[PDB]
DNA sequence: CCGACAGCGCATCAGC
DNA sequence: GCTGATGCG
DNA sequence: GTCGG
């Protein structure tokens, strides 16, 4: 918060990039700033300062003095007003409408929540249980109903087959006390980079969640990505818990240390961390990191035991995942 | 100046 | 039905 | 929108 301001308005001009402008590459330049601003420990005094750290650059460094003279932005006071921008920004925030479908939705005049839930019979289903649950997926996650989600789904996975590891990473393994959703990663021996010798793997664990009222509805569903939503069960008589947004992954047993570096974050600490792997000649996804050659053309994937070696294989030293919520 | 910007699974549509 | 491109997160 | 080369 020490630069609250400064990121806050970086982040309305990143999202109104990506939702109006359809710009993704200045949606990410002005993601960049904004984090590399949120964790440099001074208050900033001036652009000028600013521009020293690497991502933040003239542009930006000219709106950075404009704020802190005025406290405002005119180019963002201006988008606020517009009344298309300021409808396809709104339609976003449903999942499953994205920056292409907001803008056929207002070219129709679907632009309010009370247009959409009239119209539902124009949505596909991912859109259609955003919508449903548009009010709840907007609170956050407390820790404490973190560690309640936790016990549930290990505990339920655990009934299914003993030989199932579920890791719950995200921002909650980075130590956030509040998260915006619960993210799984699942294992299972029987799945390797080498053989699928059992089917139905993530699909047993979806029907069982399912079964005990924890799961409530799908956004999508695959063979190793499920998207969908989860609540807790109440007490008697206390008030129900709002419905949230979980996310399973089952990935190849022998992989999983790329796996929980992947998606334990943060998704800029990804973007840092595999474009600096590409400056130093590697390639890193959530499965492997492969050499790349004279061409570019990755290579065999390299042995990995530990999120550690990853680090060390591109010169990094060692970062704690609470360290990784850039 | 200019090319690159991390990498991927699922849903949907167009084409054959 | 499959294959490729696009939208989405 | 930013930056290495
Ligand atoms: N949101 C997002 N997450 C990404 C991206 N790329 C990527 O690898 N991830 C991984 O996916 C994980 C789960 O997605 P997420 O949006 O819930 O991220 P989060 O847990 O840190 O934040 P949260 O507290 O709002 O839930 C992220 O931690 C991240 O490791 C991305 O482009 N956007
Ligand atoms: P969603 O649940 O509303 O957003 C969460 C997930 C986590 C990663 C995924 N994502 C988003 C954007 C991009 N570019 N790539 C991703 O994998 O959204
Ligand atoms: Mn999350
Ligand atoms: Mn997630
Ligand atoms: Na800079
Ligand atoms: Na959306
Ligand atoms: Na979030
Ligand atoms: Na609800």
């Amino acid at each position: 918060t020490l630069n609250g301001g400064i990121t806050d308005m970086l982040t309305e001009l990143a999202n109104f990039e990506k939702n109006v402008s359809q710009a993704i590459h200045k949606y990410n330049a002005y993601r960049k700033a904004a984090s590399v601003i949120a964790k440099y420990p001074h208050k900033i005094k001036s652009g000028a300062e600013a521009k020293k750290l690497p991502g933040v650059g003239t542009k930006i460094a000219e709106k950075i003095d404009e704020f802190l003279a005025t406290g405002k932005l005119r180019k963002l006071e201006k988008i606020r007003q517009d009344d298309t921008s300021s409808s396809i920004n709104f339609l976003t925030r449903v999942s499953g409408i994205g920056p292409s479908a907001a803008r056929k939705f207002v070219d129709e005049g679907i632009k309010t929540l009370e247009d959409l839930r009239k119209n539902e019979d124009k949505l596909n289903h991912h859109q259609r249980i955003g919508l449903k649950y548009f009010g709840d997926f907007e609170k956050r996650i407390p820790r404490e109903e973190m560690l309640q989600m936790q016990d549930i789904v290990l505990n339920e996975v655990k009934k299914v087959d003993s030989e199932y590891i579920a890791t719950v990473c995200g921002s909650f393994r980075r130590g956030a006390e509040s998260s915006g959703d619960m993210d799984v990663l699942l294992t299972h021996p029987s799945f390797t980079s080498e053989s699928t010798k059992q089917p139905k793997l993530l699909h047993q664990v979806v029907e069982q969640l399912q079964k005990v009222h924890f799961i409530t509805d799908t956004l999508s569903k695959g063979e190793t990505k499920f998207m969908g939503v989860c609540q807790l069960p109440s007490k008697n008589d206390e008030k129900e818990y709002p419905h949230r947004r979980i996310d399973i992954r089952l990935i190849p047993k022998d992989q999983y240390y790329c796996g929980v570096l992947g998606f334990t974050g943060s998704d800029i600490f990804n973007k840092n961390m595999r474009a600096h792997a590409l400056e130093k000649g590697f390639t890193i996804n959530e499965y492997t990191i492969r050499p790349l050659g004279v061409t570019g053309v990755a290579g065999e994937p390299l042995p990995v035991d530990s999120e550690k070696d990853i680090f060390d294989y591109i010169q990094w030293k060692y970062r704690e995942p609470k360290d990784r919520s850039e």
